[PDB]
This record gives C-alpha cells, sequence and structure tokens, in this order.
C-alpha cells in the first residue's frame, strides 16, 4: 500500500483538472490562441489544458508562445517539428494522464501488486515528463526574450554608430 | 556658368517634390506612420518627405522602419539618439534642401561667382548627405532583417534540440 499514495495523487489530479478548466475559461474570457491552430474541440482542449499549466496560465508567457508559434509557421519545412511539439508531445502526455486518472475512478481497490504498482509508476513518469516539458518551455521563453533583448541592443548600437550627426552616416560611395 | 547645371538641378528638385507629395498622398491612402510621432504638421511633412524618398516609398521597408522605431521607443534612455535621427538629421536636411530651392525660384540669374557657385556646392553637399542617409537606412534595414532571420533560426535550432520526442526535453532536476 501505495494505495494511500495513489488515492491522494488521484485527488490532486482531479483538483488540477478542475482548476485547469477554470483557468481555460478565464483565458477564453480575455480574447486564448488555441481556440484555433494548424481543428478538433477536445483534441485541442487537452493541448490547451497542458500548455496553460506549463505556463502557470501566465498571460504574457502564453502570448509569447503564440508569437513564437506564428514565427515558426511562416516557414513550411518546420511543420514537422511543430507538430511533434503540439500533437506528439503536448496532447500525448495529457491523454496519458487522462487514461491514468480513469483507472483511479475505476476505484483503486480492485488493482494489485502487479498492476496497481505499475499504474503508480506510470503516473509518476507522466508527472516527471510534464515537469520536464514545463522546464523546456521556460528555457524556450528565456531564449526568445534574450533574442528580443539582443535585437534591440544591436539596433541601439547601430544607431550610436551612425545616427549621431550628419558626418557619421555611411559614406556615399561604398 | 554652372547656371545651366543649376537650373537643371532646380527643375529636378521640383519634380521630386511633386512626386514626393504624390507618394505621401498614396501612403496616407493606405492607412503612413508619420501621421504621428514623438507633433506639428509641416515639421512632420519634411521628415515624412525625406524618409519615404530614402525608402523608395517601399511600403514594406516603411513598415519595418516604423517597427524599429517603436522598439527603440520602449526604452527611455534612447530618446536622444532617436531625436537626433528624426529631428536633427532627417528634418534638417529637408529644410536645407527647401532653402536651396527657394534661392532657385529667386531666379538663378541674379547670383554671381561668389554666391551662385557656393549655393551650387551646398546643394551638391545636401544631395550627397541625402544619398548617405539612404545608404545608412538600407544598412539598418538589412541589420534588422538579419536579426529577424537569426531569431527564427535560433528558435528552430532549439526546437530541434528539444521538441523531438519525450526523452529529449530538459531533464527534470536541473
Amino acid at each position: 500500500t501505495i494505495a494511500s499514495e495513489l488515492k491522494a495523487i488521484g485527488k490532486e489530479l482531479e483538483d488540477q483538472k478542475k482548476e485547469e478548466n477554470i483557468q481555460i475559461a478565464k483565458i477564453a474570457k480575455e480574447k486564448d490562441f488555441l481556440s484555433t491552430f494548424k481543428i478538433d474541440e477536445d483534441i485541442q482542449m487537452k493541448i490547451k489544458r497542458t500548455l496553460y499549466s506549463s505556463l502557470d496560465y501566465k498571460k504574457e508567457n502564453i502570448e509569447k508562445l503564440k508569437e513564437i508559434l506564428e514565427i515558426l509557421k511562416k516557414n513550411s519545412e518546420h511543420y514537422n517539428i511543430i507538430g511533434r511539439l503540439i500533437y506528439h508531445i503536448s496532447w500525448g502526455i495529457q491523454f496519458q494522464i487522462e487514461q491514468n486518472l480513469e483507472l483511479i475512478q475505476n476505484g483503486v481497490e480492485n488493482l494489485s501488486q502487479e498492476e496497481s504498482k505499475s499504474l503508480l509508476m506510470q503516473i509518476k513518469s507522466n508527472l516527471e515528463i510534464k515537469q520536464r516539458l514545463k522546464k523546456t518551455l521556460n528555457e524556450t521563453l528565456k531564449v526568445y526574450n534574450q533574442n528580443t533583448q539582443d535585437n534591440e541592443k544591436i539596433l541601439a548600437e547601430h544607431f550610436n554608430k551612425y545616427y549621431k550627426d550628419f558626418d557619421t552616416l555611411k559614406p556615399a560611395f561604398y
């Protein structure tokens, strides 16, 4: 037993789901860009579910993510990687979680050492994966922010170099 | 004489002005962001005049420039440099040009070796400066575009590194 742990875990998951739903609703109420993307309702609910938890539903971060996605889209070849992120990674984990959860509202009592334990392990793994994804997302965000900073910095530098005074512009013949 | 050259130059300038006006009108008709900035009508007409000629009135380039300006704005300290670009460089040249032009619709005939010649020289200098500015603008645009490219590239790289498959995300404990 295990079982004590398991029940608690299940409870936590349910709580999260409740809160997840609430957060989704809130997001929707503020205009929530997974309202569409490259189209199915519940195949996007999960994806939405997961992405917002990964970002602590933090509107700014979500916006940034959306922007990044848009940027990515504007090249054809990248499609694959983007799909993998969204559909393979992001949906799949959610699906797994849901499956696990169902087993818990099948009652934990009926399970056993060969299959309760296994289930628990699976759940733990899923949780770990989720955490990892969150971390990755954060990293990505950082990178994006850095880039944004960098561009600005470069522009400023350029301005300093050139746009002081007439006699500091490019020379007319090169 | 000189004077033959001068008259031609004047004519050219007038033509440009005509065409400049036309281009401005066209820009306005497409939504022309120097309709406002950090407010006076004719102190912006010139600035508008000059900037659009520098960009061959090319809408895309104009848009890019506007974006760059916006980016710059979002830091307080830069104000000075931006002002220098706009008000010191961009207006000033236009003003100079206008002044020169007036002297030509004062008739070239009344002028002389000490002051016709000087005027001509000044005009030439102004033209050179304009050309230089254009070049500088182009350079800036390039830089901006490069940055934009770069960011995207970096993002793609990051995605490749991470968002393949579950087991390629950040590790959960670092």
